[PDB]
């Protein structure tokens, strides 16, 4: 089990002003550290944040958090469940800022809610350095859904923070699961991100900000636009027919028009990954994520995700015999890969 620690700096807060925190399980015999960002949508104005506070309050407050959590999937310490990193130091960072991990605004007279996602990550890292992170050889910043987009937005800032604090030997890397979206034509919403950024005082990586310039920072929330600006190694996991992508596209499951739409979506996603050397993109319709216990079962071209991640580790010690890292399905319809989740 992972044990809860509330941040000692109580000014780094969840939406309602309660302190943020992290769940930790240490592994004294390991110099690998996995920091996982939880997901779960976002809110972008007073009225829809108020509704989220009524029925999704654990994503806005630490008041009701439990003292422990069980690590599952990539956060499991059992080798049978986690062939990749079972002996690592494990950290789960709850998502209580509703800002896709981008915010840097405190609660005040003018702000009913605090949006501090980017500052929560920085403060967790700072407090972990005194609990053993100072001895790490690799820090893998991972996350699912809104946490996957959060990895893309924050991995280079973690790397810069550690260099400025005096820890240049720690290698910072990212693993972005289910957070790579397309600003495509709907079958029958980027405005919500644009409004959110202003409401949150959201921050994006500096090289991406300098490309798109003032008022266009929403572009940096889209993986295919922000990824080429990043310096840290990043592995991308994305279903070709992700259920959240289809939901925002107003697709709910077929005649010819919808068949062509779905096939084109898969081709567009595959195209955006052509120049991403470390990636795992199966041809499945799914909302499943990498902290589920059966994450080992899906394969692309005969290779599982735990294997691909191990091959990525080896590559960061040119392509490796029998150990691939670029795994993108080419078949054009959901479940054309037989290993897709049920
Ligand atoms: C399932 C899927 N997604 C979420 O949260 C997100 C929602 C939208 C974005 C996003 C990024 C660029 N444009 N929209 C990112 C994360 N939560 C559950
Ligand atoms: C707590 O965090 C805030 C925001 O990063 C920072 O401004 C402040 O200096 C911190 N307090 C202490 C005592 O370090």
């Amino acid at each position: 089990d992972l044990r809860l620690h509330l941040l000692l700096n109580t000014s780094v807060t969840c939406n309602d002003g309660s302190p943020a925190g992290y769940y930790l399980k240490e592994s004294r015999g390991s110099r690998r550290w996995l920091l996982f960002l939880e997901g779960g949508w976002y809110c972008f104005n007073r009225e829809n944040c108020d509704s989220r506070y009524d029925t999704m309050r654990r994503l806005m407050s630490s008041r009701d958090w439990p003292r422990t959590r069980t690590g599952t999937g990539i956060l499991s310490s059992q080798p049978e469940e986690n062939p990749y990193w079972w002996n690592a130091n494990m950290v789960f960072i709850p998502y209580c800022s509703s800002d896709v991990w981008s915010g840097a605004s405190s609660k005040s007279e003018k702000n009913e809610y605090a949006f501090m996602g980017a500052l929560i990550i920085q403060e967790v890292v700072r407090e972990l350095l005194g609990r053993g992170l100072s001895g790490a050889k690799v820090l893998l910043l991972a996350g699912s859904s809104a946490g996957g987009t959060g990895v893309l937005l924050n991995v280079d800032r973690v790397a810069e923070q550690l260099e400025k604090l005096g820890y240049p030997a720690i290698q910072v890397r990212g693993l972005a699961d289910s957070g790579w979206f397309l600003d495509n034509k709907q079958y029958r919403p980027t405005e919500a991100i644009r409004r959110g950024i202003r409401y949150w005082n959201g921050v994006v990586p500096e090289r991406c900000r300098r490309q798109f310039q003032e008022g266009e920072e929403w572009n940096c929330f889209f993986g295919y636009k922000v990824y080429p600006t990043l310096r840290s190694p990043v592995f991308v996991v994305q279903w070709l027919f992700d259920e959240a992508q289809l939901t925002v596209d107003n697709v709910h499951l077929v005649q010819e028009g919808l068949r062509l739409y779905i096939q084109n979506l898969g081709r567009e996603l595959r195209h955006t990954l052509k120049d991403v050397p470390a990636s795992f993109a199966p041809a499945c319709l799914s909302h499943e994520i990498i902290i589920r216990s059966h994450w080992t079962d899906v394969q692309v071209k005969g290779t599982s995700l735990p294997r691909a991640l191990h091959c990525w580790d080896r590559s960061l010690h040119t392509p490796l015999k029998g150990c691939p890292v670029h795994l993108v399905d080419s078949c054009p319809w959901p479940h054309c890969n037989p290993s897709c989740p049920t």
